[PDB]
């Protein structure tokens, strides 16, 4: 696999061994043949649990999640899918990576898609190696792959609101499991109807993943109740999967506005990532997961593959040259490449909005494309009055930095900075030129 020009696909089903097992075998191979290497971790929590397979090989760990004294000696550097993607924008200089490791490359956040379509690029043109490890490859069609131990499949109803009958099934376990609810607003519901009836509940997302999931391992949980970020190498001792098969899928309509359509269908992939997470003990077999619903390939049109070419069109990979799309998850978006190459200071802009400003890519190539400036918050007031932020069924509003009171309406609205509290508290944050 390490030989320059070459591209593979490490396909073996979950709980295989691809991190523990292969990944240490690679590493030495490419350290034996002085390849530079990077390791992109989708997590900074996969990234800790590499170190423990890693332990004793000389690999930098560029991230904040492993504490380990670095001697210099290393060839081999580990860093998250996002910090790969970032460092590429940014104006430091990313070394040029005989060998590229992408470990659940099945990621489908813009960061991980723009970091898979500068790789595969690189690959195309003769000049790098690469791996991507993943059981379920873009463009997969089998939600029901193999496993260390056999899995009790069940078409069921699963709730989606909090319940009083019909669902006897789901308080009757005696065991520890794992359900995967579309959005943060559902799994507060379902969490709060647990919790009444007297179960121990962890709830897992985005923004709280790290802080939270360590809580799956120091205490007892009963429930586990978490958004599509746990089928990225989260690792639990449960013994069901309670699955809604429902995701909320951010749409951009007329060029104009984002919105989150669905819930829908989950695709195949994060069906059988989902269903993953059980059935990985080969000394206990009868794992449960239980289904909500069919998988529908809703990746197609999906924004985070529009805003993925966004980040591609502004790395610089060789004079005017740029980066395209993973082939296998190209056709995902209508997109010329080049269409969204931003001029130096906007392109400056636009990768300061997303790193310091933690606005969604699409919000912020808007606000960079109209030639305004990070620190100008001007536009989060002067939009049309459809485009109220609105909290607790009344309009948002933000003191100014100016020390005056408005209400939050911003030029572009992206749905995605008020799809919970901590999202609008953020927005806030950021109208108020807080940060
Ligand atoms: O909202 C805006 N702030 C600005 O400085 C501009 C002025 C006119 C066009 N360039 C950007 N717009």
């Amino acid at each position: 696999m390490l030989k320059k020009k070459q591209l593979t696909v490490l396909d073996l089903h979950p709980g295989a061994g691809k991190t523990r097992r292969v990944l240490p075998e690679i590493v030495r191979e490419a350290i034996k043949k002085r390849l530079r290497t990077v390791i992109l971790a989708p997590t900074r929590v996969v990234a800790a649990e590499m170190e423990e397979a890693l332990r004793g090989l000389p690999v930098r760990y560029m991230t904040t999640a492993v504490n380990v004294t670095h001697s210099g000696t290393e060839i081999v550097d580990l860093m998250c899918h996002a910090t790969f993607t970032s460092r590429l924008l940014q104006p430091i200089r990313v070394p040029n990576y005989n060998l590229n490791i992408m470990d659940e490359a099945h990621f489908t956040d813009p960061s991980s898609i723009a970091a898979r379509g500068y790789i595969s690029t690189r690959v195309e043109m003769g000049e790098a190696a690469a791996i991507f490890m993943t059981a379920t490859p873009p463009g997969t069609r089998d939600a029901f792959p193999d496993s260390n131990s056999p899995i009790m499949d069940t078409e069921v109803e699963v709730p989606e609101r909090a319940w009083s009958s019909g669902f006897d099934w789901v308080t009757d376990h005696s065991g520890k499991t794992v359900w995967f609810v579309p959005s943060v607003r559902n799994g507060n519901e379902i969490a709060a109807c647990l919790t009444k009836a007297g179960k121990r509940v962890i709830q897992l997302s985005r923004k709280t993943f790290e802080t939270e999931f360590q809580k799956t391992k120091n205490q007892e949980w009963d429930f586990v109740i978490t958004t599509d970020i746990s089928e990225m190498g989260a690792n639990f001792k449960a013994d069901r999967v309670i699955d809604s098969r429902r995701c909320l899928k951010p749409v951009i309509l007329d060029g104009e506005r984002v919105i989150l359509a669905g819930p829908m269908p989950v695709t195949h992939a994060s069906a059988a990532q989902r269903r993953g997470r059980i059935g990985r003990n080969p000394n206990k077999p009868g794992d449960e997961y239980m289904y909500g619903g069919g998988c529908a390939e809703t990746d197609e049109g999906h924004a985070h593959w529009l805003e993925a070419r966004m980040l591609l069109d502004n790395i610089y990979l060789q004079d005017g040259l740029i980066a395209s799309l993973y082939r296998p998850e190209a056709d995902k978006v209508a997109a010329i490449e080049g269409e969204f190459k931003l001029r130096t200071e906007q392109r400056k802009t636009f990768v300061e909005l997303m790193k310091r400003g933690d606005l969604p890519v699409w919000l912020a190539y808007q606000v960079a494309s109209a030639g305004i400036t990070y620190t100008d918050r001007r536009w989060c007031f002067d939009g049309t009055t459809n485009n109220t932020i609105m909290e607790d069924s009344v309009p948002a509003e933000v003191w100014t930095k100016y020390g005056e009171k408005r209400v939050l309406k911003p030029r572009w609205m992206d749905a995605r900075v008020c799809s919970d509290h901590a999202a609008l508290k953020s927005f806030k944050e950021f109208a108020a030129g807080k940060r």
